[PDB]
DNA sequence: GCTATATAAGGGCA
DNA sequence: TGCCCTTATATAGC
Protein backbone atom coordinates (compact mmCIF):
# COMPACT_ATOMS: atom_id res chain seq x y z
CA UNK A 1 0.00 0.00 0.00
CA UNK A 2 3.06 2.26 -1.02
CA UNK A 3 0.21 5.28 -1.08
CA UNK A 4 -0.42 5.33 2.47
CA UNK A 5 2.55 4.38 3.28
CA UNK A 6 5.43 5.73 0.95
CA UNK A 7 8.37 3.86 3.03
CA UNK A 8 6.40 0.26 2.40
CA UNK A 9 6.38 -0.31 5.88
CA UNK A 10 3.42 0.26 8.17
CA UNK A 11 4.00 0.28 12.38
CA UNK A 12 2.40 -2.34 14.14
CA UNK A 13 -0.40 -1.06 17.16
CA UNK A 14 0.82 -2.66 19.94
CA UNK A 15 -0.94 -1.52 22.89
CA UNK A 16 -3.87 0.89 22.85
CA UNK A 17 -5.44 2.98 26.40
CA UNK A 18 -8.82 3.78 26.88
CA UNK A 19 -11.30 5.34 28.93
CA UNK A 20 -15.02 5.19 29.23
CA UNK A 21 -17.16 6.64 31.85
CA UNK A 22 -19.95 3.84 33.52
CA UNK A 23 -21.57 6.92 34.82
CA UNK A 24 -22.43 5.27 38.43
CA UNK A 25 -20.65 5.36 41.16
CA UNK A 26 -19.27 1.41 41.95
CA UNK A 27 -18.20 0.07 45.57
CA UNK A 28 -15.11 -1.37 44.78
CA UNK A 29 -15.37 -4.08 47.52
CA UNK A 30 -19.24 -5.42 46.82
CA UNK A 31 -17.33 -5.80 43.21
CA UNK A 32 -13.90 -7.15 44.56
CA UNK A 33 -15.56 -10.23 46.51
CA UNK A 34 -18.41 -11.17 43.74
CA UNK A 35 -15.95 -10.93 40.60
CA UNK A 36 -13.28 -13.34 40.29
CA UNK A 37 -10.88 -11.91 37.95
CA UNK A 38 -10.49 -8.97 40.08
CA UNK A 39 -7.53 -7.53 42.23
CA UNK A 40 -8.41 -4.84 45.09
CA UNK A 41 -5.45 -3.29 47.23
CA UNK A 42 -6.80 0.59 48.06
CA UNK A 43 -3.50 0.85 50.13
CA UNK A 44 -1.95 0.20 47.06
CA UNK A 45 -4.28 1.43 44.18
CA UNK A 46 -7.69 3.13 44.62
CA UNK A 47 -8.76 0.49 41.73
CA UNK A 48 -10.33 -2.96 41.28
CA UNK A 49 -7.86 -4.47 38.63
CA UNK A 50 -9.78 -6.59 36.00
CA UNK A 51 -8.90 -8.61 33.08
CA UNK A 52 -10.76 -10.83 30.58
CA UNK A 53 -8.70 -13.09 27.79
CA UNK A 54 -10.41 -11.93 24.47
CA UNK A 55 -9.32 -9.19 23.95
CA UNK A 56 -6.78 -9.83 26.27
CA UNK A 57 -7.06 -6.36 28.11
CA UNK A 58 -6.66 -4.98 31.84
CA UNK A 59 -9.39 -2.74 33.27
CA UNK A 60 -8.63 -0.36 35.94
CA UNK A 61 -12.19 0.21 37.59
CA UNK A 62 -12.68 3.08 39.89
CA UNK A 63 -15.44 3.90 42.39
CA UNK A 64 -16.40 7.00 40.46
CA UNK A 65 -17.18 4.54 37.63
CA UNK A 66 -14.67 5.97 35.55
CA UNK A 67 -12.26 3.20 33.99
CA UNK A 68 -9.14 2.58 32.06
CA UNK A 69 -8.94 -0.04 29.68
CA UNK A 70 -5.03 -1.21 28.62
CA UNK A 71 -3.44 -4.15 26.22
CA UNK A 72 -6.02 -4.14 23.29
CA UNK A 73 -4.29 -4.00 20.35
CA UNK A 74 -6.73 -2.14 18.07
CA UNK A 75 -9.08 0.63 18.51
CA UNK A 76 -12.05 -1.36 18.27
CA UNK A 77 -10.50 -3.89 20.05
CA UNK A 78 -10.32 -1.65 23.04
CA UNK A 79 -13.70 -0.51 22.26
CA UNK A 80 -14.96 -3.91 22.58
CA UNK A 81 -13.46 -5.08 25.51
CA UNK A 82 -14.23 -1.82 27.36
CA UNK A 83 -17.59 -3.07 26.51
CA UNK A 84 -17.40 -6.36 28.32
CA UNK A 85 -15.90 -4.92 31.13
CA UNK A 86 -19.20 -2.60 31.53
CA UNK A 87 -21.17 -5.74 31.35
CA UNK A 88 -19.76 -7.71 33.98
CA UNK A 89 -19.96 -4.67 36.34
CA UNK A 90 -23.73 -4.18 34.44
CA UNK A 91 -24.56 -7.78 35.61
CA UNK A 92 -22.45 -7.18 39.23
CA UNK A 93 -26.18 -5.40 39.84
CA UNK A 94 -24.76 -1.71 39.01
CA UNK A 95 -26.56 0.31 36.29
CA UNK A 96 -23.37 0.86 33.90
CA UNK A 97 -23.48 2.72 30.90
CA UNK A 98 -20.68 3.72 28.33
CA UNK A 99 -20.33 7.18 28.65
CA UNK A 100 -17.58 9.12 26.44
CA UNK A 101 -15.42 6.03 25.67
CA UNK A 102 -12.28 7.83 24.31
CA UNK A 103 -8.48 6.31 22.64
CA UNK A 104 -5.74 7.73 25.51
CA UNK A 105 -3.00 6.83 23.69
CA UNK A 106 -1.93 4.24 21.06
CA UNK A 107 1.35 2.25 20.85
CA UNK A 108 3.05 1.08 17.84
CA UNK A 109 6.19 -0.21 17.04
CA UNK A 110 8.25 -1.25 13.60
CA UNK A 111 11.68 -2.60 11.78
CA UNK A 112 13.20 -0.30 9.48
CA UNK A 113 15.17 -3.11 8.67
CA UNK A 114 18.61 -0.87 9.28
CA UNK A 115 20.93 0.00 11.98
CA UNK A 116 21.23 3.85 12.92
CA UNK A 117 24.01 6.19 13.91
CA UNK A 118 21.86 7.18 17.22
CA UNK A 119 24.88 9.67 18.34
CA UNK A 120 24.55 11.44 14.93
CA UNK A 121 20.89 11.67 14.44
CA UNK A 122 21.14 13.11 17.68
CA UNK A 123 23.47 15.81 16.80
CA UNK A 124 21.63 16.38 13.96
CA UNK A 125 18.70 16.96 15.94
CA UNK A 126 19.15 18.31 19.32
CA UNK A 127 15.91 20.00 19.40
CA UNK A 128 13.90 16.80 19.34
CA UNK A 129 16.15 14.36 20.13
CA UNK A 130 17.50 12.54 24.09
CA UNK A 131 19.96 10.07 23.86
CA UNK A 132 21.68 9.31 26.73
CA UNK A 133 22.86 5.76 26.22
CA UNK A 134 23.97 5.31 29.91
CA UNK A 135 20.50 5.84 31.01
CA UNK A 136 18.44 4.43 28.07
CA UNK A 137 19.56 2.84 25.23
CA UNK A 138 17.50 4.28 22.65
CA UNK A 139 17.62 7.64 21.76
CA UNK A 140 13.84 9.59 22.67
CA UNK A 141 12.92 11.39 19.64
CA UNK A 142 10.32 14.37 20.39
CA UNK A 143 8.44 14.82 17.25
CA UNK A 144 5.90 18.45 17.39
CA UNK A 145 4.38 17.50 13.79
CA UNK A 146 2.33 15.36 15.00
CA UNK A 147 3.01 15.58 18.58
CA UNK A 148 4.28 12.07 18.96
CA UNK A 149 7.57 11.01 20.89
CA UNK A 150 9.80 7.93 19.11
CA UNK A 151 12.06 5.59 20.45
CA UNK A 152 14.82 5.05 17.92
CA UNK A 153 17.29 1.81 18.57
CA UNK A 154 20.40 0.86 16.97
CA UNK A 155 18.68 -1.68 15.80
CA UNK A 156 16.70 -0.40 13.43
CA UNK A 157 13.63 -0.82 15.76
CA UNK A 158 10.92 2.05 16.47
CA UNK A 159 8.55 2.34 19.09
CA UNK A 160 5.67 5.67 18.06
CA UNK A 161 3.73 6.47 21.03
CA UNK A 162 1.56 9.27 22.38
CA UNK A 163 -1.43 9.02 19.88
CA UNK A 164 -4.50 8.83 19.82
CA UNK A 165 -5.29 8.34 16.00
CA UNK A 166 -3.49 5.43 14.54
CA UNK A 167 -2.91 7.98 11.54
CA UNK A 168 -0.50 9.94 13.85
CA UNK A 169 1.08 6.46 14.27
CA UNK A 170 1.63 6.41 10.46
CA UNK A 171 1.94 9.77 9.88
CA UNK A 172 5.34 10.01 12.56
CA UNK A 173 7.02 7.47 11.22
CA UNK A 174 6.54 8.36 7.30
CA UNK A 175 8.06 11.89 8.73
CA UNK A 176 11.05 9.69 10.30
CA UNK A 177 11.82 7.49 8.21
CA UNK A 178 14.07 9.70 5.52
CA UNK A 179 15.68 10.79 9.14
CA UNK A 180 16.78 7.51 9.97
CA UNK A 181 17.92 6.33 5.91
CA UNK A 182 20.09 9.69 6.54
CA UNK A 183 21.91 8.33 9.10
CA UNK A 184 21.93 4.48 8.68
CA UNK A 185 24.70 2.68 10.35
CA UNK A 186 26.93 1.45 7.32
C1' DG B 1 13.37 -6.91 37.39
C1' DC B 2 15.30 -2.30 35.98
C1' DT B 3 16.16 2.22 32.95
C1' DA B 4 12.61 5.51 29.33
C1' DT B 5 8.11 6.70 26.48
C1' DA B 6 3.06 7.98 26.05
C1' DT B 7 -1.65 7.77 28.52
C1' DA B 8 -5.92 7.71 31.60
C1' DA B 9 -8.09 7.02 36.06
C1' DG B 10 -7.60 7.89 42.15
C1' DG B 11 -5.87 8.41 46.92
C1' DG B 12 -2.36 10.40 49.49
C1' DC B 13 0.86 13.38 50.87
C1' DA B 14 4.46 17.19 51.10
C1' DT C 1 -0.18 22.31 43.54
C1' DG C 2 1.97 18.30 41.74
C1' DC C 3 3.78 14.43 41.95
C1' DC C 4 3.64 9.25 42.52
C1' DC C 5 0.61 5.59 43.19
C1' DT C 6 -1.03 1.27 38.95
C1' DT C 7 -1.90 -0.96 34.32
C1' DA C 8 -0.40 -2.20 29.37
C1' DT C 9 3.08 -2.30 25.51
C1' DA C 10 6.80 -2.20 22.08
C1' DT C 11 12.06 -1.37 22.48
C1' DA C 12 17.22 -2.78 24.69
C1' DG C 13 21.35 -2.45 27.57
C1' DC C 14 21.78 -3.37 32.02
Amino acid sequence: DLSKHPSGIVPTLQNIVSTVNLDCKLDLKAIALQARNAEYNPKRFAAVIMRIREPKTTALIFASGKMVCTGAKSEDFSKMAARKYARIVQKLGFPAKFKDFKIQNIVGSCDVKFPIRLEGLAYSHAAFSSYEPELFPGLIYRMKVPKIVLLIFVSGKIVITGAKMRDETYKAFENIYPVLSEFRKI
